[PDB]
């Protein structure tokens, strides 16, 4: 029942740690019937500094931050996330890839620069009241957790939201999408490539969700920059993920020697199904993300005719 | 939920200390062996958090705990379960600074740093004897060592298995030394409800005359290797405290007890007219000299 917390870094360690800790202790903090505005602007710090004591995995000295926990913890709840469940994905099991996710590929974690802590702080109550109204049906990222580590006396901001891409299905294609912009030669000479706007264009794929999955994709997609767009933010994207159901079998089969295009979108929130009526038999998984930083407006309707385009 | 609500804050963060402190433990393996740097060790945390869970708990405060690892194993060695102990000292405020948790199970003395020095100069021999002794001993039974900081002021404890039952209320209360010198029970002592009577005002009563049987050579025979380890260590101006129950004042089961639980605790022989209790305390000051005189005093009584 041991949670030894052993990672390959000590800075995942302590994350563990902390995320076990924190979670812990909300536990003995009631559920609050609202948020107080004290809320949005505390935060909890603990300072570890043991000596010739447990020191196998955890740094014998160490702090973890984590902001406006009431906030998050609400959030979580907000998103159907059980914080028992969420600390269990990050504790169970060292994460792994600062992009990390966790073991079970459930959430992400990134490593953020303070001036994103500062931002997340002037959004989180707008952000909250647009979690509540959209009961969570939305395309943004979906946080779950800030976090500040201290370790060797570095301090590291991380940020926790929900994966777009499913825990379950894999993804066979992945695009960030937003002047001309492709993927490096070397990136397109990569693993998993992170394809770009031009190459998307080149490649001309088009993704098929029939008019109800696209009805509720759009409006979804509306409102969210519409809000963006009231805050006055910029340099957000659009992830998106295809899985080619066919390749799934395929592989699972390779696999073998040596429900299929089913998934829960309880779980699996930006995932659509493809169109009954598909060429090839796809899910796709679509978010948008980077929202932490030549107008907002125009940003906004540009980013909004572009992602009305790319579907049918 | 654990509000950790107390009668006053040092008290919650007691609570929340031995709380957090065993939670952590359960995540440490259980080790072959003590190591010597256990008995070197500590773990110190500081909490200030800042509009949050203040409710119950200061935003800004210290717990560390000494050598955990070695007390863990005395907690064991004693019989007690890590979970019994964090729930008695959490579930309820501790109550009445010497205190004993919510169920009288275990005691919480606070102590100072001499004592805490003390304490550790003889942690590594105290704990080979209650090894060596499988825990079949009078002394006091060592659980825990805390160091509490709050608003900058730290506070020292020591928790140790309570001598009086959880269940049975005690009805005399005796404090023995043995000293030559002539220790008496206070006018003002002898005018609180449960007097600590010393050797004088016991001598004076028949009740007070203890009786037993065989049980009395192996008790004498461990109450003879406990100051007999003292001696050797250098302790001197330690005490037997002893408790009475008359169950006839009790009525007015009935002398049942658990001596799993309230281990100190002994019937009286068919030839009596009662339950005692009876243990060695305040072992930690630094003669022999002193050893003999208390061990013949409490070899006859
Ligand atoms: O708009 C905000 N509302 C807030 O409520 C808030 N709380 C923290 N921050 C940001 O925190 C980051 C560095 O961490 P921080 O300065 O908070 O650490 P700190 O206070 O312990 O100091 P130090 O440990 O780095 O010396 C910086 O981006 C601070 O602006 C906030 N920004
Ligand atoms: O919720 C998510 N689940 C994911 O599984 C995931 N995978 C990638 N991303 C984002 O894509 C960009 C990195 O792309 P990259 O090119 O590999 O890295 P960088 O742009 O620094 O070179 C950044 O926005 C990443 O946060 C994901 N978000």
């Amino acid at each position: 029942k041991v949670k030894l917390f052993r990672a390959s870094e000590p800075i995942l360690s302590v994350l563990m740690w902390g995320v076990n800790h924190t979670i812990n202790e909300l536990s003995n903090v009631p559920v609050p019937v609202m948020l107080m505005p004290d809320d949005f602007k505390a935060y909890s710090k603990i300072k570890v500094d043991n000596h010739l004591f447990n020191k196998e995995n955890l740094p014998s000295r160490f702090k973890f931050k984590e902001y406006c926990p009431m906030v998050f913890r609400n959030l979580r709840e907000r998103f159907g996330i059980d914080d028992q469940d969420y600390q269990n994905s990050v504790t169970r099991s060292a994460p792994i890839n600062r992009f990390l996710t966790t073991y079970d590929r459930r959430f992400v974690i990134k490593t953020v620069s303070s001036e994103d802590v500062a931002e997340m702080h002037n959004i989180l109550k707008k952000y909250h009241q647009f979690i509540v109204e959209c009961h969570g049906n939305t395309l943004l990222p979906q946080f779950l957790g800030m976090y500040r580590l201290t370790v060797d006396g570095v301090e590291t901001y991380m940020v926790v939201t929900r994966d777009v891409f499913s825990h379950r299905l894999t993804v066979h294609r992945k695009y960030d999408l937003k002047v001309a912009r492709e993927a490096s030669d070397k990136e397109k000479a990569k693993d998993l490539p992170t394809f770009k706007d031009n190459d998307f264009l080149n490649e001309g794929q088009k993704l098929h969700v029939g008019e109800e999955s696209k009805k509720n994709f759009l409006e979804k997609l509306k409102r969210d920059v519409e809000f963006l767009a009231q805050l006055k933010i910029m340099d957000y994207s659009l992830l998106v993920g295809i899985h080619d159901v066919d390749r799934a079998e395929q592989e699972e089969m390779e696999v073998e020697e040596r429900g299929p295009g089913e998934f829960d979108p309880s779980v699996d929130v930006y995932a659509m199904k493809s169109h009954e009526s598909s060429p090839k038999k796809e899910v796709y998984f679509m978010a948008i993300i980077d929202i932490l930083t030549v107008n907002p407006e125009q940003y906004s309707k540009r980013f909004n005719e572009f992602m009305s385009n790319i579907l049918t």
